[PDB]
RNA sequence: GGCCAGGUAGCUCAGUUGGUAGAGCACUGGACUGAAAAUCCAGGUGUCGGCGGUUCGAUUCCGCCCCUGGCCA
């Protein structure tokens, strides 16, 4: 332990208003650590308690007091979500016990994953003695993120992208002892359940410097023991792996200047699809440039490779237990991925034309943008000519302005349907109709 | 409380733009055989979990709930 507005939140008050006169209360986990790293509080603040009263009642007259849900989940320990639109709050109660509180509070805080995480206060003392055993505070201030020890890793081995992705979240280098250990079992991040591995995988993509993850999580082979698939695009010789690095980074480039390269009506609804909760189609466009080509390794002579990446992307989407919805996405991302190139091809020809820009908008137009984006940021990784790119650029354009603008007996009803679309671009229509149909 | 997948005949499983719910096995009958196994032919009235919406028409499209399981880093 080293040595109230600097710890002080809002809704803490409520918290020792509900906690009982004999009880005692601590902030641990990641609420201390953000604050001293001196970051702003966002719109999602998640705080952990350890209390020695019944977490469950706490929680529930806690969660009574500020209008929040009530949860209690697996130690069992109790959650108070409180979400209005512009904020969320998360807070989760966990139980200590022991004759010595001191005691059992370092007891606690030495069985955490980071001396970043081990760091907590007394909540007395927030409304400025620190409790951090592990030393965090110095590592804090070195600006390295650091194991407490490697049996707790180990113990939990999810923790092993955590490390990566606070590291990278907070801007901070993981120690010696991390990467030593990661180099020697990579393969450990099997051991964890799978969804938990998904939820981090997705953290990661989140922010906009992932491209380097993603190449660490692949140079010490973990990004492979996850998802061997990545594995295979180094067994084809053109090198594959280090296009599809480049072609995400590229995409990430790209996707803080998008404003640049589709149109208004393009980025208008660009970011606003949901899954799981948190994560928007970003990410699904990032896994998308991950996986752009997961087929060419698979045929060769890569004729089919499209749909072939579009199957193995399901499959990985399956087994990851990703959203169906999310999975269909950047499998049908990876499917028509080569479809804007054919089109710019045939645009250099001059010989596209309505019907194409006409089945393009409706086989896909929800991918679009999407589709635009991963196109540009997969010819800036090729290298293309300046020419072609601008050749791209242009054929992006003159899609965009077509949809912009130009674009506004159960068979016997299908073909009905049909050719009034066809003369939409009257009974005597229908009875003509009738008359084509049937002779 | 958040996300995700399953719910279909007695059991267990197909059903990617919507167009009268099938297949295999099991069960029964018959042909065959001294007998049997094997082989061959024949037999689905299923409130597609529940209530609603869009369509001429919903297992599939949309909304709201029940239940089962997985996860909550």
């Amino acid at each position: 332990x080293x040595x109230g507005l600097n710890f002080y939140l809002s809704y803490f008050d409520d918290v020792a208003k509900v906690l009982p006169r004999e009880h005692y209360c601590f902030i641990v986990g990641g609420w201390v650590r953000d604050r001293i790293l001196g970051e702003p509080v966002g719109y999602n603040i998640d705080v952990d308690f350890l209390t020695t009263a019944d977490p469950v009642e706490l929680a529930k007259n806690f969660a009574k007091r500020i209008g929040g849900h009530f949860f209690v989940f697996e130690p069992t320990i109790a959650s108070v979500v409180l979400h209005l639109p512009p904020y969320r709050y998360r807070f989760d109660f966990s139980p200590l016990k022991g004759k010595d509180l001191e005691k059992a509070l370092i007891e606690d805080l030495k069985e955490r994953d980071f001396t970043a995480n081990a760091i907590a206060v007394n909540l007395d003392d927030v409304l400025t003695i620190v409790y951090d055993p592990t030393g965090g505070i110095k590592d804090l201030e070195q600006g390295l993120l650091r194991p407490v020890s490697i049996e707790n890793l180990k113990r939990d081995p999810v923790r092993v992208l955590r490390g990566f992705r606070i590291a990278i979240e907070k801007n901070l280098q993981l120690t010696e002892d991390f990467y030593e250990f990661v180099k020697e079992d990579p393969r450990i991040v099997l051991k964890s359940a799978v969804e938990r591995i998904t939820h981090e995988l997705f953290k990661i993509m989140k922010e906009k410097t992932a491209h380097k993850v993603i190449r660490e999580l692949y140079e010490y082979g973990v990004l492979e023991a996850i998802i061997p698939e990545i594995g295979r695009l180094r067994e084809v010789k053109d090198p594959l792996d280090e296009h599809t690095l480049k072609t995400l980074e590229y995409l990430e480039q790209v996707i803080e200047d998008r404003a640049k390269y589709l149109s208004a009506e393009l980025l208008e609804n660009f970011g606003k699809k949901r899954v799981l909760g948190e994560f928007t189609d970003v990410e699904l466009l990032k896994w998308g440039a991950l996986f752009h080509d997961i087929g060419k390794p698979q045929t060769f002579a890569f004729y089919e490779h499209d749909k072939v990446g579009a199957q193995i992307v399901r499959e990985i989407g399956e087994r990851l237990r990703w959203g169906d919805e999310a999975t269909e996405f950047v499998a049908k991302l990876v499917r028509h991925h080569l479809r804007p190139f054919f089109l710019r091809e045939a645009f250099k020809k001059g010989e596209l034309k309505r019907r194409g820009m006409a089945n393009f908008w409706r086989e896909c137009g929800d991918i679009a943008p999407h589709l635009f984006l991963l196109s540009i940021a997969d010819a800036m990784a090729s290298g293309d000519e300046e020419e072609d790119i601008k050749a791209l650029m242009e054929t992006i354009a003159e899609l965009e302005s077509f949809n912009r603008n130009e674009m506004k007996x159960x068979x016997x009803x299908x073909x009905x349907x049909x050719x009034x679309x066809x003369x939409x671009x009257x009974x005597x229509x229908x009875x003509x109709x009738x008359x084509x149909x049937x002779x």
